[PDB]
C-alpha cells in the first residue's frame, strides 16, 4: 500500500482546500475499508473520512504547495496539530 497508518498527508476533498490530515488505524467499529481507500483524519477539525490515494499528499513533499495558512475555520490550528502534536 502507498500508506500506511500515522503517515503525513494533505487530504483533498471536494469543496475544501488540500487539508492538513494523517492515515489512523483502521477503526475497531467500522466494517472492511475497500482496497484502494484510507481513514483519514484531518488535523483542526479533527473530522474522518474514507479517501483514495488521488486525494493524498505526502506531507513532506507537498508543505511548501499546501501547507499555508487558510481562513476556513481549523485550518491553522490544523497545520499546528501536523507539525507540533500529529497525535
Amino acid at each position: 500500500h502507498a500508506f500506511k497508518p500515522g503517515d503525513l498527508v494533505f487530504a483533498k476533498m471536494k469543496g475544501y482546500p488540500h487539508w492538513p490530515a494523517r492515515i489512523d488505524d483502521i477503526a475497531d467499529g467500522a466494517v472492511k475499508p475497500p482496497p484502494n481507500k484510507y481513514p483519514i483524519f484531518f488535523f483542526g477539525t479533527h473530522e474522518t473520512a474514507f479517501l483514495g490515494p488521488k486525494d493524498l499528499f505526502p506531507y513532506d513533499k507537498s508543505k511548501d504547495k499546501y501547507g499555508k495558512p487558510n481562513k476556513r475555520k481549523g485550518f491553522n490550528e490544523g497545520l499546528w496539530e501536523i507539525q507540533n502534536n500529529p497525535h
